[PDB]
């Protein structure tokens, strides 16, 4: 009625994997990995049957792609790709490639009903893109393989090279729940081809673009715990998967919670005593102006902004030197708690100094938070542990900015590889000069922005060239393709435009004929086929 | 308990009325040229409990008239095929009517995630996936574009222009990938998911071809109408005014599955040698002795000169010819005016009149020249297609040749060939890729090539595959600038061009629907939101 | 470039919408209905092209349907239903439908990954489940239409007519996110043949089922936006789909916010000065690298005193110089009690005046790691929730740990005295067991008793898993034990007893319907027809 087993035999699998695991761990790509559990945590999550996901290959790949760019203080650039035409034109010119949550919003959700960048499609939408990219990359592969075997040595060697399998990093948003999900969203994304993927600390649903307004923030444990979990879900199903920890928090104005000691220096309050609950007032008024009289009349600030001002107006001797004594105790990298910070400002000045930051609440209950760039960085080293890249949204591409976050996280962790998003959100012949344009990406390169991508590319280069050509197609007719695509196509190396050939019908055939014993009469690349015009 | 009870009388009571309503239906303008082979009665049978009205239907039906108008002006509905949410989102600018390729989806969407060429070897629900996808796209961008709208003025509104995202949709069904039960449950698929229209060819399945690649292999005429009456069935069960596309292959198509219909006979080829014998077994037997390669065709090529491969009346004409006969030419006319590609004579009866006028049973045996999978030998041209073209227009609301070239006088033929018999037939042309178009046509002639079909009757024409190579163009253009002058490839190969030419998606948080969600999100929360996406902080007042 | 508009028509189809969704919102059924958004709000926000979805007539046969329960008093009563096998043979004996999210982890993620019930699933998963069986239905319905009219009047009042098209109710967990995650949900959920959906006052990280422990509650504006959220979701896209409001503060222990005063007299804290933050005392534990652990846990709890404010009022009272003090607590409690929605600062400045301290109560310091607040819901915590979603939700329903009619009854005649005409939904679950909490005489008359009650919708979340789980495990233990034997013995004949549809299976199966297809577009004739001279059921004649 039941299957009997080797206890001794399981006991022995059991440690034997384990070491397996502690041996994978001690590898140069853990180098600066915290892991906290044990490996036999780790085991014991497992099954008694291996599985190899090849996206782990393409982990690989990624890191020491990356670790060769972060030796020679340079970038791997790369931009949002669409779909199997994207990735596989892309592969001839970059080197790695960007899968865009915001335009899988618009473009890719598993319901097809698309949005904009608000991460409530269905969980499974990224994973599943990634997917149909992995596999065209694969497909092709596969295809030019069987083209470069069916030639001559000497024509190889004259036919170019194309490496199609360039690794994926993925937009995970903020992980799409709790733990229990952000697990399982990983085992989709290392089981559809995977290299890595990126995590953001916002709250889930609602969640933003980057470059949107009113986001909220988690506490900086909350989201080091996503980014556990992840590990935790990698190193179960044994991928060497990238993690990217995204911190929205140079613009962010509220978190969910105050429990984080981390975040206390950030979190906004009244200094005025009378100031009662924004919140609960605003309910009985509305059961705008009144909000605007109370923000005034509160004096909404940062408690240290609130120290310096007690000294800066108070009966105090030797001032300058007075918050000196505060500053260097308590500051955006200091990581001191609210209470502690309270206690010091009592020594210091010999007030109960009044800060309440649970008046300052909005209707929802967030609480009211000033981040920047220092903020940032405060959460990019407490990230960096966990994550193997590191990134900080910005609302321009300020280069000062930019050092700014660099040189603060490296300061602490001078190794820790950093990524930029290179966004379309900014107008960018606005922001600086074409000169400044062209060797951005290479000077952000030298400050150890590693990896660094355009999110929305894929969606704007699309959108110009079909608005473009749809609007030549009314005007002139079939004149417009043989003139704004097909023509151009030729004189520029794309592939494509053998389309049979490029989509993989020579390769088909020799299937074909394979299977039906070396001949067949339904040959598609046979005599008649209309790519002889191309030639 | 066990069950429920009805009203037996109310039953009949309703059934009566639906059949009287679909009898209504039928008898619509729309369907003045279209048979149906099926009662009412037949299709109220199928139909269940519970009435359900399918809003692609709507989509036929302005596909329907956007079609009568422009073939009353003997104007042309020109587009092609669409990728993805963004192309129809800005087609929907510029064109009328809106093409998904299937070959597209066969390199860019399969359910499988798995990537083809043009076999229709994909899952089945691919394109009717595909559908639905830009079909939502267009709803939703439809109802971003009236909460805009609906917020401003009506001075306001009467400045910003209008976008009809809602262009209807025709969609590959490629040969309906299987049998009849298949095709209604494709039809069915097609319908809940928003297609106006679907298109189908007269090929056998999983020998499925582009229309330019080669070895295609067709099916008997009566075969691929029941196909057509299927579509039909399954429209007229789930009640949509569906527009049905009949494509055939038969221009250039050289192998067919069956003989079995009289039509076809004309066509096939066979041999007039009476001592060659079966060419798929003379092959087996030597392929069983270890002979392979290029020593086997030749073995081919040799029984293929001795063999005299030719049509049947080819045949005839060459007995006549070469033959002990007095007065030939007028011979050969008694017969070709009798016989003929359109004349739709079977083989028994072509040989019976050829025994009359020669006195010969001329020999002729297509069994011989049979393909080893089994398929037997087809001489296809344009009229051929014309021959097919009319059985097929009785039911379908369009006509379609595949071509190897764009060439006019082809096109005349067929659309010439079509309408004598059908002269209100709705005819549509592929304006394929796979042609080379500046080796084809000088680019005065390109610019008046569709008009000039659309006199022909040309109602509808697209480009099967110009949005794979628009994209394909861009997006391996900018990855090439971008490699070789970083950002500045960005600021100058695609955003100013945005903005240059207007295009919307360049201010992208507010086309991906923003601050229409950012509405949704203000109603719910009684008024106001703290989480306010396009609130004071989001980066498109660089966009002002 | 563009398309041209007459904008007169424009305004004037804007105008006849919002007047068509007026007169809407003015049926019967919305009578109970409340909504915060007028018909203006909602026509911006259709498109031009209007579409009916064929599940908002099963919302109307549900809501007829559950008016004439609780005017009759008595119950629909229906189970967790797995597949179109359930569906088909439900449709026999009951009214309607439950599609189980439970049963969707572990039988139908659309990942194809399964779980416990933690809502993990990616959010299409219960919806498509729902199409699954609604399209079931309507293939069933479709086939037994044209079995009936291809016999004559006199053969059709013989044969018994099934109505397989049960309205379906679903489960929409905690919404899978924030507000605009809940419509697009919604939508699915209507596009995919949703009669109802009912949605919890969870929150999303965490979500349980409602017999597992360690719940998280969201404060109940928060809960009232999502239900708010669906309505709007329906209204927009033209539905009469039912809302299910969904509480589990009976058992739950935690809440993400203070933020609503209607909370706080459930928020626990801490009535010891001397306690500091449990939180970071653990924290500053651990990174020493310290069941030790859970030692001073324990420890801290005891010495922080942890209650309801009220109780700590009440405490003070008791053990205290008053003078009069049974009469003292009624001043408060009076005045503040779980149902009084009395925020802390009010109830704090009422314990002043009654007894001249600031009474010492720190909630914040209580806050488990995560950042959640203490909470102690019962069953008068959920009457309190109950009513306070009423206004949103067609149907009310509190998670309960055991089958207790008391209990029952409290939430009933609790929410039924201020929202008197309001339904009620119970869960008959299998995690009781259900030969140990009662028995049999009272278990056949359990649902019966809770319809008079009020409880008009009544569903066994599991049963569907359950009967399976059995049926399948029986039968591989026959099977492997007799070979062949178990199955003519254990299914076969007593699916031929019992009259079971489905052991003709091809015509179950809709073959007999096909080949009507078939032969109607073969003019009437066909060589491969599925039933024709060979098929084998003519073996169950
Ligand atoms: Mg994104
Ligand atoms: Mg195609
Ligand atoms: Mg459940």
């Amino acid at each position: 009625p039941y299957t009997p087993i080797d206890i001794q035999k399981e006991e022995a699998d059991f440690q034997k994997e384990v070491a397996e695991i502690k041996k994978w761990w001690s590898e140069p790509r853990w180098r600066k990995t915290k892991r906290i559990y044990s490996a036999e945590d780790i085991a014991k999550k497992r099954g008694t049957l291996k599985i190899n996901h090849p996206s782990s290959q393409q982990a690989d790949k990624l890191f020491k792609l990356l670790e060769k760019h972060d030796a020679d203080k340079t970038v791997s650039f790369t931009f949002g790709a669409l779909d199997p035409i994207h990735v596989a034109q892309m592969a001839k010119y970059l080197d790695s490639i960007y899968v865009s949550g915001w335009q899988c919003s618009s473009t890719a959700s598993t319901s097809n009903e698309p949005s904009p960048d608000l991460a409530d499609y269905p969980m499974d939408t990224v994973p599943n893109k990634v997917e149909h990219l992995w596999f065209a990359q694969l497909f092709h592969d596969r295809k030019q393989r069987e083209e470069r075997l069916t030639l001559s040595k000497e024509e190889r060697a004259k036919t170019p090279y194309i490496d199609f399998l360039r690794p994926i990093i993925a937009d995970a948003d903020t992980g799409h729940g709790g733990i229990t999900a952000i697990i399982k969203l990983t085992k989709m994304f290392i089981e559809r081809g995977a290299a890595g993927i990126h995590i953001e600390d916002q709250a889930p649903g609602t969640k933003k673009c980057g470059h949107m307004a009113g986001k909220v923030l988690v506490p900086v444990q909350e989201h080091i715990n996503r980014l556990v979990a992840i590990r935790a879900s990698a190193d179960i199903f044994g991928s060497n998967l990238l993690a990217v920890a995204r911190t929205d928090s140079e613009a962010a104005t509220l978190i969910t919670s105050t429990i984080d000691h981390r975040d206390h220096y950030f979190i906004i309050g009244a200094t005025n005593p009378e100031a009662g609950d924004l919140a609960a007032l605003m309910a009985e008024a509305e059961s705008a102006a009144i909000e605007s009289e109370w923000t005034k009349k509160a004096g909404l600030k940062l408690f240290h902004e609130a120290v310096i001002d007690e000294i800066k107006n108070g009966n105090y001797s030797n001032k300058d030197a007075l918050i000196k004594k505060f500053t260097d105790k308590v500051n955006p990298l200091s990581h001191t708690s609210h209470k502690e910070a309270k206690k010091l400002a009592k020594e210091l000045t010999g007030k109960d100094i009044y800060f309440n930051w649970d008046v300052a609440r909005a209707r929802e209950g967030y609480y009211r938070y000033q981040g920047g760039t220092q903020c940032a960085v405060m959460r990019g080293r407490a990230f960096a542990p966990y994550a193997d890249l590191i990134w900080m949204e910005s609302a321009l591409p300020d280069y000062a900015q930019a050092k700014e976050f660099a040189d603060g996280v490296k300061a602490a962790v001078p190794d820790q590889w950093l990524a930029y998003n290179l966004s379309p959100s900014f107008n960018w012949n606005k922001a600086m000069p074409a000169d400044e344009q062209e060797t951005y990406i290479k000077r952000l390169g030298k400050l150890g922005y590693v990896w660094q991508f355009i999110t929305l590319a894929g969606l704007h280069t699309t959108a110009l060239a079909v608005d473009d050509f749809s609007n030549q197609y009314s005007q002139i007719g079939m004149k417009a393709y043989g003139q704004t695509v097909q023509q151009p196509e030729i004189e520029k190396g794309v592939e494509v435009v053998k389309h049979q050939k490029w989509s993989g019908a020579t390769y088909i055939d020799g299937l074909l004929k394979m299977v039906s014993g070396g001949v067949t009469s339904t040959a598609a690349m046979g005599q008649g086929v209309t790519e002889d015009q191309f030639k």
